[PDB]
């Protein structure tokens, strides 16, 4: 069976960005480990030549919360156009060695992995 996420997202679903988008936009997202294990993350968008995403990787400790920077191009924005942009994250709980995250992420079977998805929004000053 495959699990639901372990990890805590802040903001849950929706990750707003401030405009005005002639700059660069930062906005940030939590990911709390409220388990008694490691758990290795990555970050994912479906725009990546818009979106940089910082860390895109990690691990992260039982208990802990880490940041993760993501970093919104600057574009002409449209006020009547909706993102449509989506966020993932997936995770898995961490092997007891960890040295290879390539040949980690690889041998993971589908029911050990867990997936969340946040959606994007567009938003300007009021
Ligand atoms: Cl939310
Ligand atoms: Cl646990
Ligand atoms: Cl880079």
């Amino acid at each position: 069976a495959k699990h639901e996420q372990i990890l805590v997202l802040d903001p849950p679903t929706d990750l707003k960005f401030k405009g005005p988008f002639t700059d660069v936009v930062t906005t940030n997202l939590k990911l709390r480990n409220p388990s008694d294990r490691k758990v290795c993350f990555k970050v994912k968008t479906t725009a990546p030549r818009r979106y940089c995403v910082r860390p895109n990787s990690g691990i992260i400790d039982p208990g802990s919360t880490v940041t993760v920077s993501v970093m919104l191009q600057p574009f002409d924005y449209d006020p009547n156009e909706k993102s449509k942009h989506k966020f993932m994250v997936q995770t898995i709980f961490a092997p007891p060695n960890t040295s290879d995250m390539e040949a980690v992420w690889k041998e993971a079977k589908p029911d050990e992995l867990m997936d969340s998805k946040l959606r994007c929004v567009f938003e300007m000053p009021n």
